[PDB]
């Protein structure tokens, strides 16, 4: 009799739940998500100022690498002239004739040495130019990640809206599922009161059947003035 | 009027429930992909610690060639020096040959000191890749300090969403039970009527009654 009818307050009493309890979890889960909204924020700007630093001492380093090759230019200068001088050493070895002999050595030691010399600035050359190739190379790459910062900042700057959004708009549902508790209540008294009224009703009217069948009993019994 | 009121509040809220739910789940994504751009570090970054780690050597094995110029430079100003005593040795024919040789050491000289200036700039130089290495994982850890926020945005958003999924559901069941309401309303009215109308029977089929007894008690006085 009472089976599913008191049933019916289970549903909504206990559906009426979870929607007061789900309506706080992802309101607060909101709130934590748009500061740790700004757990990504300030990494983006301290991500700026930072790989912003990587590309700067990353920079006035070719410049450094740079101070060396023209001292390498130098070098090689020293070298070309050397070369010269070779000669100016063998020349003066022929002019003096016999004695030439030692002078005319050294000429050549010279003139191979200055070749020597001048072979190592090349490959020290190559190297420190071919060098700085890569580390324009490098040197790009890290620049241009770090403009995909400012976006980073302007796409979690939405779930700092959005999130906030669902802060005043979740918020409402409190504001709205009150009022529909208001309807599970009434609902329920009335679905309440009828079940009264159907009793105090069906009751009275079993009551005068009793009245009722007592008048045909006297009448049965003190009719007798007919028995 | 009430019911209606009560109807309208509830699909109201059918209606924040749907986007209040999905419009998140867009940020569950607006975040999925500010997890993108924070995977490009992971990456541009990451690469760049190898040239880091490359100009670092590159820039000694210079340094190795740089010191077999400095032998050189060495070499020629023994030779020269040599080459001095040789002109000693010629006596008068040696006059030029002296000033080659003078001028051979100071091209030793000079390409000595080149040397030397390479070496402490390579010095400080290559001791930056220092701060290279630094920078580059201090900026390369703000970059997955940055995964981590959207690592849970993602989170989040998906986590809610899939929550408002069933705040449907019971807004949906709660909806149905109070739909009734009206009805059983009326439902009562009726049976409050037949009460007034049982009551008023009996109001009168009483009086009949007591009316009756009333002439008995006078009529047998």
């Amino acid at each position: 009799r009472t089976e599913q009818q008191a049933a019916s307050l289970e549903q909504t009493a206990a559906s009426m739940e979870q929607l007061t309890a789900t309506v706080k979890q992802n309101a607060e889960n909101a709130r934590q998500a748009s500061h740790l909204a700004l757990s990504a924020s300030e990494t983006a700007q301290r991500g700026g100022k930072v790989v912003d630093n990587v590309v700067q001492t990353m920079r006035d380093i070719s410049t450094s690498s740079q101070k060396i090759a023209d001292i390498i230019s130098v070098i090689d200068g020293i070298a070309f002239q050397t070369n010269i001088l070779a000669l100016n050493a063998a020349v003066e070895a022929a002019r003096a004739g016999e004695q030439g002999r030692g002078f005319a050595v050294v000429a050549g030691e010279v003139r191979n040495l200055a070749q020597r010399s001048a072979q190592a600035a090349r490959e020290i050359k190559s190297l420190i130019e071919d060098s700085v190739g890569k580390v324009d190379v490098g040197s790009t790459l890290v620049e241009s990640a770090g403009e995909t910062m400012a976006e980073i900042v302007s796409a979690v700057t939405r779930v700092t809206d959005i999130m906030g959004e669902i802060a005043s708009a979740s918020d409402e549902q409190s504001r709205g599922i009150d009022q529909v508790g208001l309807a599970v209540a009434e609902m329920d008294r009335v679905t309440q009161q009828n079940a009264a009224l159907v009793e105090q009703s069906a009751a009275a009217a079993a009551a005068l059947e009793e009245q009722a069948s007592r008048l045909t009993e006297a009448v049965a019994v003190f009719r007798i003035q007919q028995q």
